[PDB]
């Protein structure tokens, strides 16, 4: 039904869906069903969608959450979703989600282009939110659950695992959207923790600026040396925590260890 009652929208308005924005649409239920249940969504909540489009998942989530607040781009779509359909816990932000000053909330609930992929979740990361599933294209989720030292292990796997668990809960065919997208997507959990690793960005940001570099040598290449001399340097170097790591192999745990040691050394603070 689901597959059909989209189609039906799509005669109305006409619509050639862009894929510079990112339009696939989903038309499988058993996914939404799957995120739904995932963030385990009350009617306390205030949920954060983004990119609702024709908005099947913004309809289930307004039908829960106490407040969903949802942004959106196409303006051809935004006025389709005040007429499809009737919500009054609903609030639909016209603009991007990189740059529109966000609401308050305490989960999200999205399905998450492509080409704000990174930019986003790295937003999301700083802020207080209790749980978030969010759905992405499948070598973004690989790079967000990616294990230190593997293949594609990044700052953002980094930054995600250091404040929280991230799990994927499924993969998703590229025959569940329409049009079909190149790629497949994977929904994927972020449950924080209680004691989230608190790295410091621009330490993190200069490791990883080439992350298979040693940690001695992404320091000597990317510590500025704002306050440290230099015959010190070649010192401070040879004890630094980790010093036989190649950077994308570093745990957050042993960022912080490196953090500190810098700091009690008069580096950063
Ligand atoms: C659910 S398929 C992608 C949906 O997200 C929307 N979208 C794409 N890019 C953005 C963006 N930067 N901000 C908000 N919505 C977006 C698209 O217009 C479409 O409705
Ligand atoms: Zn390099």
């Amino acid at each position: 039904k689901m597959r059909d009652r989209l189609f039906f929208l799509l005669s109305k308005y006409g619509i050639r869906p862009r894929d510079s924005i990112g339009q696939h649409f989903l038309i499988i239920e058993d996914v939404i069903e799957k995120a739904i249940e995932t963030a385990n969504v009350n009617e306390n909540d205030v949920i954060l969608e983004v990119g609702p489009g024709l908005g099947f998942l913004t309809d289930e989530l307004a039908k829960r959450a106490k407040k969903v607040y949802t942004i959106e781009i196409d303006q051809k779509i935004i006025e389709i979703l005040k007429k499809e359909y009737s919500w009054n816990n609903v609030k639909i932000i016209q603009g991007d989600a990189v740059r529109v000053e966000w609401p308050k909330f305490n989960k999200v609930v999205s399905n998450i282009p492509a080409k704000i992929s990174s930019p986003f979740t790295f937003k999301l990361l700083k802020t207080d939110f209790e749980r978030a599933v969010v759905m992405y294209q499948l070598e973004f989720a690989l790079r967000m659950v990616a294990k230190p030292g593997s293949r594609n292990y990044s700052r953002l796997s980094l930054m995600a695992q250091a404040l929280g668990n991230v799990e994927i809960v499924m993969k998703i065919g590229k025959g569940a959207f329409y049009p079909r997208p190149k790629v497949d997507s994977a929904l994927v959990l972020i449950e924080p923790r209680k004691d989230k690793i608190v790295l410091n960005e621009n330490l993190v940001k200069a490791l990883f600026q080439h992350r298979r570099k040693t940690v001695p040598r992404a320091l000597k290449d990317s510590i500025h040396m704002l306050g440290v001399s230099k015959d010190e340097i070649r010192g401070i170097i040879n004890n630094v925590p980790h010093s036989n790591k190649r950077v994308f192999q570093l745990y957050p745990e042993e960022v912080k260890d490196i953090e500190e040691y810098l700091k009690k050394h008069g580096i950063i603070s």
